[PDB]
């Protein structure tokens, strides 16, 4: 329960346990009964208070049931397909296109069709991905697709050098970690929110650099919590303490104190170009979206020092 | 010089040879003075035409240059990375973040910013893009990165299978080859014509429709033209006649002209749902595109048609 020493975050409030609740049963219905997910590691309650605890703008279970719908889609493809193989680039596209759909010919559509329903990964992104289509504005589906192939993108990067047992530079594994990241759930906090920040502002660069820094920054709190969990994963596993330590020929504890001062800068530096952007366009859109990308990072930082199920911490204080 | 017998496709006027002719100058010293390309293959007459031929609205040369050395940096790309390496998955991530640019601590930014000089294809990536970014508006750059994320996957499922000589099935190709596409080139038809296509327009679900089916249609002209060449390509090179042949059981010849049909029905589709939406929508900048995605398909199959250095025909008919 005790936060990484050192680590530099923000407390939020306990998650509403009316809504947890909700979204848990709501979430295992949708798992069992729409998608087929599986045949326990799977916890409702686990994402409910996950995606409670990261927005806390939501106006109703049915937004929060946006985000968690994906989040266990996300989940099930890292699941079924990222653990490397060999043919990770196939299944990947195939899997994206439950995502970005295929348009074809009257002979191969329907064949295509009838691959959504053919394992858990692809059923969970087609059911998942079809209620926020319906939910979202089409330049929302249009960015959660891209920030969908940048996460598929950063699987294969990630996946190419497993093969190998490659150990890429510090800044190489960062680059593939800014899109191996988590970054497609708070750039939905729009939508779950119940507005929409317009495409052309999302689209500038000083608004894409903030986003990028907030996933930037909370993805490596990931390997920060689970870097104990990683050291039992199938070969080298990498993360940021892992890849320092053996690039930079540091014990694994200096690495890892140093990696929890990247997380520190990337985070500050976040928070920096997003209180620059507010002042630089502060309308209201643009403000409740950083808002919002703020709360998701706030909330991932707290799930995971709460989630002592999946984590725990090296003894490096 | 000859099409395909049975290609479904329109002629086009011969490209005006003073622009070729200064697209071919300026490309070659962008090539040789700018980005260090190569220490004949490279054409700039070949791809002076090309450009030209498939941006006849293009107000300058600088307007097509835009176009051409995106071009000819996805051509570098394809040529010192695709040709199958297992590590591809991490060169391609690391060459799109000249795309897509990391953002990341003061440490270690300055190192990935060293790596875009490291090499032709990152430095052709990082000059090309520049100058776009510059020209176009940021949702016109935001288009083209997930254009160029889409591209990056299919080259990756691509690889993926031909790392255990995997034949797919024929969709599973088509879905590959949806991503692995020319789809980025006619897209920047709107900067390239100097307007813009706005983005909530660009992100509706018919316009993503019709693009699709536009890259689609004329990614198969070129399995087409290029089905002899790729005979002697390493492995066993996909593409739609070698996909249908082996996994239908026909000879490549039957499987060649199925692939002219299958062609023929998505370039088709393409008009159709194009002139669905101009009905439906008939703005200007709507228009505009949508003619401008049929001039880039026009002109991509007069490219190959004429381009008897890279492409001959089987003898089938
Ligand atoms: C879009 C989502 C949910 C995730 C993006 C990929 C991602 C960041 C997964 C969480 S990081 P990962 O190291 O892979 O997983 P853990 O076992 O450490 O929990
Ligand atoms: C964005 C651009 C230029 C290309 C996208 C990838 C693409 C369609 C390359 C042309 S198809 P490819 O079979 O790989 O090349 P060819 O040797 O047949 O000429
Ligand atoms: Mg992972
Ligand atoms: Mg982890
Ligand atoms: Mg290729
Ligand atoms: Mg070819």
């Amino acid at each position: 329960g005790r936060a990484v020493p050192g680590l530099y975050h923000h407390p939020v409030p306990e998650p509403d346990p009316v809504r947890v609740e909700e979204v848990s049963r709501r979430i295992k219905r949708w798992a069992e009964d729409e998608v087929q997910l599986y045949p326990g590691q799977f916890d409702g309650f686990s994402v409910g208070r996950y995606m409670v605890g990261c927005h806390p703008d939501a106006p109703t279970v049915d937004h929060l049931m946006l985000a968690t719908r994906l989040m266990v889609a996300e989940n099930a493809v890292d699941d079924c397909y990222c653990e490397s193989p060999v043919g990770l680039g196939g299944r990947l596209l195939l899997a994206h296109t439950a995502i970005d759909h295929f348009h074809s010919t009257a002979e191969y559509t329907p064949t295509w069709q009838a691959s959504l329903a053919a394992d858990a990964p692809r059923r969970a992104y087609d059911s998942a991905m079809g209620y926020f289509v319906r939910a979202a504005t089409p330049s929302q589906s249009d960015r959660y697709r891209h920030d969908m192939a940048r996460l598929h993108l950063g699987y294969l990067a990630e996946g190419a050098w497993a093969q190998t047992g490659h150990v890429p530079e510090v800044w190489e594994y960062l680059a593939m970690r800014q899109f191996n990241n988590f970054r497609p759930c708070p750039t939905i906090t729009d939508t779950v929110g119940g507005y929409e920040l317009p495409a052309d502002l999302h689209a500038r660069p000083d608004m894409q650099r903030v986003i990028a820094l907030a996933g930037n920054a909370t993805t490596i709190v990931n390997d920060l919590y689970s870097y104990t969990k990683e050291l039992n994963s199938p070969g080298r596993h990498l993360n940021l303490p892992v890849v320092i330590a053996e690039r930079e020929q540091l014990c694994e504890r200096d690495a890892y104190l140093k990696a929890v001062e990247v997380h520190n800068e990337l985070q500050h530096s976040f928070e920096a170009a997003a209180a620059d952007l507010a002042e630089a366009c502060p309308l209201p859109p643009v403000l409740r979206f950083l808002r919002g990308v703020a709360a998701w990072v706030d909330g991932n930082h707290d799930w995971h020092r709460t989630n002592t199920y999946r984590y725990s911490l090296p003894d490096f204080w």
